[PDB]
C-alpha cells in the first residue's frame, strides 16, 4: 500500500519527474515529464498522497508548491485526455481529482488509475522530452508498459519513522525524552537545510553568554525552518522535518542545544550545529531531549 | 544580601532611577537622575548586578543597554567625585568599578559603596531633575541620609525563581516535564511583551495545518523574543524570559502548542496566545511540557 506522504513520482522507462509545468497554481496547467537533480528539492515535482478514507489504496495528489490537484481533464476515458493542475481539497469527491495507486507487476513501481475514468497516468510514447505530454490512457493493472509505470520516491517521514531514526542513534541519553510536533516531515537535503540556515544570518550571530547562546541558536535555526516551510510551499498536512535537541557530554557537567536533520534514506539522524553550519554523527553529547 | 539580577534602581527619597544619559556606550558618559516609568522597559535605567566571589556583598554595576560599567572616576574619596559609565568586564579587579551593596537602616533600601574609596552614590542635594548630577560622597552605612539610598527594584528572575512561579501554576498536567535553557531572565512587561509578537509579523500569520499551526508559532514568538533579546542590549550574562508549552485539554484527546510569561510580582505565570495575542490566566490546556 502507499503510504500518506510527500513522492518524487519517476518514471520507471525513462528519467523524467511527474512536473507541474512552471508550478503554476492555475487551473489546466499541464502536468508533463521533466528531467531532475537527485538530493535537491525539486520545486515542481513533489506530490502529498492523501489517502481517502472508505476507499482502497485511493488519494487526492497535491502538488507541495501549487497547493492544486492531479486533476483528469473532464474525467474522460479517452486516450490521450490532459492531466493538469486544477483547484480542488484533500478529501474531494470529485473523481477527476481521485487516483488509486498499486504496485506495478514488477512490484516495485506503482500504476496510477482515475478514480473515474479507470484509465492510467501514461508518459505519452515514452518521451524523456522535458515537457513531454502525460495523459489519462487504456491500459492494465498488470502489464509490463513502462509509459504506465511510476517509482513514487518517498521524500517525507511519518512521526513514527522520525522515532525510529532516533532510538536507532547511539548518542541518546538514558533520561531522553521527545516531544513529537507534527505527523508527515519533508526531509531537506543537507544542501537545502545549510541554505535555510545561511539565509537566517545564523552564519554571522555571535555567541553570547546567555543572550544569545547555543538555545537560541538551535531554536532560531528550527524556526527558520518552520518560516522557510509557510513561505515555500502552498499545500498543507504536512511540516519540514527540523529537531532540536539538548545534550549533555560524558562527563555530565556539560549541556548544549543543537539541530538535527535525518539522512537520505531516513533511517538515521545526523545532527548540525547552527553556530558553524556543522554536520556531525557525534557532536559530543548524548540528547536528554528533543522536540521536531 | 542583593542577589544576581537586573535591577531599576530607585531614589528612596525622590522618583529618580539611575540612569546612563543617552544610554551612550562613552567611557566617562554621566550617570544621572532621571524620571521613569513604571511597567515599561526603562531603556538606560537597567543594571545587571554580578557578585565577586571572595568578596563579601560587592557587584559589577553594568548598563544591560550600554554594556558599560558603573564608574567612581579615577577611584577619588573627594565628595562630588563623578560616577560614569566606562569600559570594564563583570568579574574586573578595578576597585573604580567595585561596589559593595548592602541594605539601610530602613531595612528596604540599599547603600553602593565603592570598594576603592568607601564613599557612597549620592543623588547629589536629592535633586529630582531630570539630569541631576551623582557622585561618590562621603557617609556611614547607618545614617538616614535619603541622598545615598537605593531601591533595588528586580526586574530579573534566576531559573529557580521561574520554576517556582511554573509549579504554584494550577494547569500544570501530571506528566509534566520543564527545560531550563538559562539561568538568569529579564522579565518584559505584557506592554513588552506584546510589541515584540507585533514586530515579528507573527499578528500577519495564517494557521495552516502542519505547515504552520501551534507549533511553529509557539516557536517563532520565543525565536523573535531571543533575536529582540540580543539585538536590543550589548551586557551579556541573561537571557530574556519567554516560555514555549506544549498543553492538553481536560478530555486528553487534544494537544496545543502556547507561550508563557511572568506576572509584575514574579510570583506566578500568565499564558499567552501567539495565533491572537491574547494573555489567559487559562488558556483550556494542562502543560506537560515546557522549556524557557
Ligand atoms: C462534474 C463537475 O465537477 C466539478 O467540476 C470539475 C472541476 O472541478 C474542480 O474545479 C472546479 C472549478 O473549476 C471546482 O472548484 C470544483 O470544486 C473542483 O473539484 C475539474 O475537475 C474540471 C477539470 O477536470 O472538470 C470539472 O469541470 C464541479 O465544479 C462542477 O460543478 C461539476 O459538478
Ligand atoms: C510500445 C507499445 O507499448 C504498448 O503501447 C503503448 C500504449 O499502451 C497502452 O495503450 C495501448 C492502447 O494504445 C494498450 O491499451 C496498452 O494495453 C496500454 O498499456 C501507450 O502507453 C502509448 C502512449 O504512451 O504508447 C504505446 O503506444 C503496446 O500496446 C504496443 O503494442 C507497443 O508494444
Ligand atoms: C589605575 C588604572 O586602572 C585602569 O584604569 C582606570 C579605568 O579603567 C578601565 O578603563 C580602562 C581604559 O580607559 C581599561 O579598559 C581598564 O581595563 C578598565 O577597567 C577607569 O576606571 C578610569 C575612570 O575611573 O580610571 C582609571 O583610568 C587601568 O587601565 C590603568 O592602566 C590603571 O591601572
Ligand atoms: C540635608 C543634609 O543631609 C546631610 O547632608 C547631605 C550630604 O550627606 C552626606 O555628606 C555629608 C558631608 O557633606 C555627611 O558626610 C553625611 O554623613 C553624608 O550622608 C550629601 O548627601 C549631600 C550631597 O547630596 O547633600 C546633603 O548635604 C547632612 O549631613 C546635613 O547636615 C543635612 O541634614
Ligand atoms: C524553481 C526553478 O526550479 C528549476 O526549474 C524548473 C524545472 O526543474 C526541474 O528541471 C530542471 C532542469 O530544467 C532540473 O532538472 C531540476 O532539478 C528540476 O527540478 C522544472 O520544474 C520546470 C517545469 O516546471 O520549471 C522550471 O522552473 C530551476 O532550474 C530554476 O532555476 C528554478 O530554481
Ligand atoms: C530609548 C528612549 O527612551 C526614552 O528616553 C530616554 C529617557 O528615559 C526615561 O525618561 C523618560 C522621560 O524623559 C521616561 O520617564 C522613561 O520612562 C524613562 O526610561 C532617559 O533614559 C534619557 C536619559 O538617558 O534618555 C532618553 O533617551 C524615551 O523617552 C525615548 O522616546 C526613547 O524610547
Ligand atoms: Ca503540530
Ligand atoms: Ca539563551
Ligand atoms: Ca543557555
Ligand atoms: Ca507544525
Ligand atoms: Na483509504
Ligand atoms: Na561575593
Amino acid at each position: 500500500s502507499l503510504r500518506r506522504g510527500i513522492y518524487h513520482i519517476e518514471n520507471a522507462g525513462v528519467p523524467s519527474a511527474i512536473d507541474l509545468k512552471d508550478g503554476s497554481s492555475s487551473d489546466g496547467t499541464p502536468i508533463v515529464g521533466w528531467q531532475f537533480t537527485p538530493d535537491t528539492i525539486n520545486w515542481h515535482q513533489l506530490w502529498l498522497a492523501e489517502p481517502i478514507p472508505n476507499v482502497a489504496d485511493t488519494f487526492t495528489l497535491c502538488n507541495l508548491f501549487s497547493g492544486t490537484y492531479m486533476d483528469l481533464y473532464n474525467g474522460s476515458s479517452e486516450a490521450g485526455t490532459a492531466v493538469n493542475g486544477w483547484q480542488g481539497t484533500a478529501f474531494t469527491t470529485n473523481p477527476h481529482q481521485l487516483w488509486t495507486i498499486k504496485k506495478s507487476s514488477d512490484g516495485t513501481s506503482y500504476k496510477i488509475q482515475n478514480y473515474g475514468s479507470k484509465t492510467f497516468v501514461d508518459l505519452v510514447n515514452g518521451d524523456s522530452s522535458d515537457g513531454a505530454k502525460i495523459a489519462g490512457w487504456t491500459g492494465t493493472w498488470d502489464e509490463g508498459n513502462p509509459h504506465q509505470k511510476w517509482y513514487f520516491n518517498r521524500m517525507s517521514v511519518s512521526s513514527a519513522e522520525a522515532q525510529a531514526a532516533i532510538a536507532r542513534n547511539p548518542h541518546i541519553h538514558g533520561t531522553y525524552r521527545g516531544y513529537i510536533l507534527d505527523g508527515e516531515y519533508l526531509v531537506l537535503p543537507n544542501a537545502t537545510f545549510t541554505q535555510i540556515w545561511k539565509d537566517s544570518g545564523l552564519p554571522g550571530s555571535k555567541w553570547r553568554e546567555q543572550i544569545y547562546d547555543c538555545d537560541d541558536f538551535a531554536i532560531a535555526m528550527k524556526a527558520a525552518v518552520g518560516k522557510w516551510g509557510a513561505d515555500s510551499w502552498k499545500a498543507n498536512g504536512f511540516a519540514i522535518f527540523c529537531g532540536v535537541m539538548l545534550g549533555v557530554n560524558k562527563a555530565g557537567d556539560a549541556a548544549h542545544a543543537y539541530n538535527f536533520t535525518l539522512t537520505k534514506d531516513h533511517a538515521d539522524i545526523v545532527f548540525f550545529e547552527p553556530q558553524n553550519g556543522g554536520y556531525l554523527n557525534d557532536i559530543g553529547y548524548d540528547s536528554y531531549m528533543a522536540f521536531y
